[PDB]
């Protein structure tokens, strides 16, 4: 959806900072965060 520049160790990493910013969900693709938008 939007990506953010949010460093990951797995899928559980992007959801709080995803909710924080204005966004719904937070899937994490390989080392990189990808928001669902609200």
């Amino acid at each position: 959806g939007v990506p953010i520049n949010v460093s990951c160790t797995g899928s559980p990493q992007c959801i709080k900072p995803c909710k924080d910013a204005g966004m719904r969900f937070g899937k994490c693709m390989n080392r990189k965060c990808h928001c669902t938008p609200k």
